[PDB]
């Protein structure tokens, strides 16, 4: 059990979940001082984002954040290995301070951030495998802003009323999830780090997009005052916001652009 | 024992010492949805400050960072009770990156931060029982930016390379403390926190001046490069950089203004 | 009664030497498929091994390898016992085929390996008692490659051509042992494992560094050519060459890493 | 009785079986430092290796690897006696670790090997005479490695549903071995060993092709999950994994090879 608020919050993870208190934690804040311009990084390319309307994925409210499954015949094309796609998730803040992205830039947090993972399925069978070894996963990271509808990030929000308490599911037909990606993915900032909930292994390749997403003002207000933590009945029912770690030290190492 | 580095470093606090995960916690990045203009706040006034020239004062580096005693005549008057000085000390980042300051202002890291440490007086007979109880610790902190030279901090900085090493100690002649401070400090942030390092007890009323201070170059690089952690003859030696910690979660909470 | 080549050699252990068939035997092949990080292994502390340069310690050809005693009072410190130095050795190959490590890194053997064989001195009065008790020994590995001169490990090869035949003794002056380690002693492999020679006893708690040690090709021939298994009037001469065991099956297991 | 695993593993083979403790074991590495051209060795010519589809081969669990039955009337020549054909099988790491050929190439293990038996029939009457006898056996080794799916190692993995317990046997209709073969088998490594289990006869001549052949992640998974070491009626079963002999001591001898 860990949360983000109060005894079992993000400085005491490291009691039942060490690498929390380890090397290599996500997320960081990307400022000038510790980025480097790397002329050999490739932009990705993206296979299988397009799902069938016909199929259906599974939605599900883990107590942390709201999941999206995604299948492996999903993947991405411009790392050492094929990585295939697992799920994807987001991270909030709260409707008085809507400031709840991982990564910041210049100091500056965005409103929320999607979390797309992958596992390397050229080295591995499945993500279980993948997580706590070396080159294990890829996370590719969206900031997101407030401003105009976007209606492609409503076809998550457009569920989450079925996936209020945790445990709770739902099936979301297939679209492009290449529509929940900003402009310009060429310009990205790459680094290695790790999960940012417990346990926090130090596996990823994370692949943090320069540019924004937008969605509107009641979209965001939606996704932080849709979902609980809690089961159908716990006696302390608890809101799911704020669900965010704060920055890490990054200390005598590097972030790599793909833009000058 | 406890570290800004590695796996005595602040994700881990929480194990030897418990408030260190607990509420309250120090320091916090000032932004306008948490802040609240108060008109009731009323300058403070600070009285002994001008420490008589012809007495001198430690100053000691105590593994954590450098430290300088002061008297318990220098007081603090315009809260409930009259706090009366301890101690002030400095915290700093490194010279890749010198942005260590422990509270932010909308995101951004100031150079350094000075914290004059006093103890309520009025209820506690001593720092030493004040510390972990209810209204025990007020602390000033003024933020520190690179720019002009500074001939006040300079009466601390001139000491530095004479306390290199852990547990080594010089003397400094009395000087007007006052000439720390920025200018206008009738303007400032308040709010109720903690110790900034273990213990981390919940029990400072925070007052952070909105005005930086400016010193050279010169002299936060020897702030940045002259002490280490490390007695003097340790076989393998430890810069004292990055002596700060991460800013904590501050949720359904205000931080309340003397400026509007 | 026992060798490395021919009829007496590694595969013929377990017929006079029953641990040397049984569990948790040593050494391994260190590869990515059985590492896991563990942010739990913290430093080593090596006390007393600065050997006063006052004092000589006896080095010894066994007929099995050469040998350096060590005193009690010389400890690592950072386990959960203190465990006390006993005696320091060395595995080689020969010079048609410099590989003579004893464990591997995906696959590949280094030129030689140097143990610090330590007893659990908390538990046990003496090595004799703690060799083969639970929790009874601990050994430090150093991995050895060719490269550059080492003008440490020349104060033990320094004297082999004086130690050439079985029983033979030297004496060398105290110097510091802490120059036998390499870079980064923070960063290790740790396992549970066993004396690599007979009797083979599964009482190790092995701590192989990460980082290699570089000694000279003119060195590593010394050691190769100097050495005899034989008493010094044998008409029939045995080199003391390849005194390495071959690795060993390690399945439903893990060695836990400092470094991801 | 013996094993890959545990008391009656590898290490204990010398107790019943002494030639497993003697001259000439394998596997062995094979790496630069032990490696000669030798010019004069010439391509095998690969005789009766399509087996008539109307015919049947049985194939057997024995305990230690599945075996397919093979013909004398398929034999290789280019060896100085004909060699005729009586079995191949296969060794196999397991899922977590999928590298468990025998043979390796500077110290790679690739994920599995294919061994072809032959006995000289020029010499000897039948294969059990043979065995263990001077000039007695030919064994030729493809190295398996994870790539694309295989529909000739398929002949095989298609039925291994039907051999899962010691003891229990299939026929197989005749396909084309050759097709187990890789690319330019002309190229390849020779030396002089032995059985690789019990009884571990030194009567061996090893040829080893240089260019590894493919199969699938679910082909090596399937292989890796399929069969028993233990008999139908054995209370205490044992999966079939691990089924390789470690790499053997190899000093003063030589392994030619076919390129240069
Ligand atoms: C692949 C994976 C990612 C995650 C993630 C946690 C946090 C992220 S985030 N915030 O993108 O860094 S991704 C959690 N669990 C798994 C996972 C998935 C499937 C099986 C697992 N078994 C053991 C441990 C973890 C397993
Ligand atoms: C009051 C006090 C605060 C602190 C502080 C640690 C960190 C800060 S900071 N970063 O301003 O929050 S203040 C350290 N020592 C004492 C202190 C001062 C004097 C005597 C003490 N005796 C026992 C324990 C602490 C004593
Ligand atoms: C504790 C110990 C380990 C060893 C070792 C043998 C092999 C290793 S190695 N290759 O590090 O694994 S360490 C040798 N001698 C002693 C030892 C040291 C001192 C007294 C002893 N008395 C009886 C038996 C052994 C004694
Ligand atoms: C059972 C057997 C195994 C082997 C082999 C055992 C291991 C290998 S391997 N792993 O290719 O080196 S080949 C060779 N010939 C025979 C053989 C085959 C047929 C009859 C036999 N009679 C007596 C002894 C051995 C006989
Ligand atoms: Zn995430
Ligand atoms: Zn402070
Ligand atoms: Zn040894
Ligand atoms: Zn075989």
């Amino acid at each position: 059990k860990w949360t983000y608020f109060g005894p079992d919050g993000e400085n005491s993870w490291s009691k039942k979940y060490p690498s929390c208190g380890g090397l290599l934690q996500s997320p960081i804040d990307l400022h000038s001082d510790i980025l480097q311009y790397d002329a050999s990084l490739t932009p990705l390319e993206f296979q299988g984002y397009n799902l069938s309307a016909n199929k259906q994925f599974l939605l599900t409210n883990n107590g942390h954040s709201v999941k999206l499954n995604l299948p492996s015949d999903m993947h991405i094309q411009g790392l050492q290995s094929r990585y295939s796609a697992t799920q994807l998730h987001l991270h909030w803040g709260n409707p008085n301070d809507p400031h709840g992205s991982e990564h910041t830039v210049s100091g500056q947090h965005f409103a929320a951030e999607l979390h797309i993972v992958h596992y390397n399925s050229d080295l591995y069978p499945d993500a279980s495998t993948a997580s706590n070894k070396s080159e294990g996963l890829a996370v590719l990271a969206v900031l997101i802003e407030m401003g105009s509808f976007n209606p492609s990030y409503d076809k998550i929000f457009s569920h989450l009323q079925h996936v209020k308490y945790k445990g709770q599911e739902a099936f979301v037909p297939g679209f492009n999830i290449e529509e929940l990606l900003p402009e310009r993915t060429a310009e990205y900032y790459r680094y290695r780090g790790s999960l940012t909930t417990p346990p926090c292994n130090p596996t990823v390749l994370w692949t943090v997009f320069r540019n924004p997403v937008q969605i509107s003002q009641e979209q965001l207000l939606a996704l932080e005052t849709a979902l609980y933590c809690t089961h159908m009945d716990d006696p302390s029912p608890r809101e799911m916001i704020n669900n965010f770690r704060q920055v890490q030290k990054f200390d005598e190492r590097l972030v790599y652009t793909s833009f000058s």
